[PDB]
Formats: C-alpha cells, sequence, structure tokens
C-alpha cells in the first residue's frame, strides 16, 4: 500500500480551465498531497479530482484499484489518482 | 493491494534490442502477467524487466512502492513495474 497524506495546508483545490479542440467549455480541479515514495522525506505530488468530487479532507488515504488503466502500449499506467481512507 | 498473476504459461521473458542515439547497443526483456483490475477477469499486462534481473516466477504478486515516481508535470506515474511475493 502506498500510503498518501493531505497536511491542513493542502485542504482546498484550484480550478484550471478552457475550450476543447471542438469547442466545449471544460474546468479541471486539481489538489496537492504528500505520498511516500520511500525517501528520506514524503514528496509534493499533485492530481485532478473526477467531475463533481469536493477537495479530499486532510488526513491519511491509499490509492483505489480504479486509478489504473492498461495504456495504449499494453502496459500498466496511473490514469488518475484516487483516493480511499485509510 | 494490487493482485499481480504469473501464470505457468508467462514463466518466461522475450528480449528486443537495438542502439541508443548515439550508438550504445541495448536490450530490454519482456515479460506478461494478468492484473486484477476489478473487472469481470483480469487483464494481459505487459512489463520490461530491470537489468540483470531473471523472469519471476509462476505465482502470485502485489506491486513495489519503487515501481512510481512523480513525473515532469508533477503527478505520480508508473516507472516500471516491479514486483514482490505476496
Amino acid at each position: 500500500m502506498i500510503k498518501v497524506e493531505i497536511k491542513p495546508s493542502q485542504a482546498q483545490f484550484t480550478t484550471r480551465s478552457g475550450v476543447s479542440r471542438q469547442g466545449k467549455p471544460y474546468s479541471l480541479n486539481e489538489q496537492l498531497c504528500y505520498i511516500d515514495l520511500g525517501n528520506e522525506y514524503p514528496v509534493l505530488v499533485k492530481f485532478t479530482l473526477d467531475e463533481g468530487q469536493p477537495a479530499y479532507a486532510p488526513g491519511l488515504y491509499t490509492v483505489h484499484l480504479s486509478s489504473f488503466k492498461v495504456g495504449q502500449f499494453g502496459s500498466l499506467m496511473i490514469d488518475r489518482l484516487r483516493l480511499v481512507p485509510a
């Protein structure tokens, strides 16, 4: 299991916006977290939330299986970091 | 935890080869596995082994933390699927 932490200072998201190739508006909500990758300190990671999802609250989380997909070259990839409470 | 299985038929690797942009030879060893991504059946996934590593033997495995890195856009990515026995 991957240990993810949302710190008190990371309790909010920011939103970026634009327009797709054929004219549709979009909005993407991004939040920050710390992930323990086995180095001397956890590292800062950004991720995009799914549509209609609030920012994750401060606390400890692990990564859900739905974060992963098989890519176009037949290998595993992360689609979007989706979290569940520890 | 991600559940990975090496079937009896997947006990071997194949090797691809070539030459880098400035002339150095390389070899990459690739092996297949099945990963349970929560769909009705496990899916077929290819991955490259690290240098000097034998093919994983048939059996059940999970993914090691060293499989992950922060990418150039600040988000989590899989570098190479590295496995450890379940």
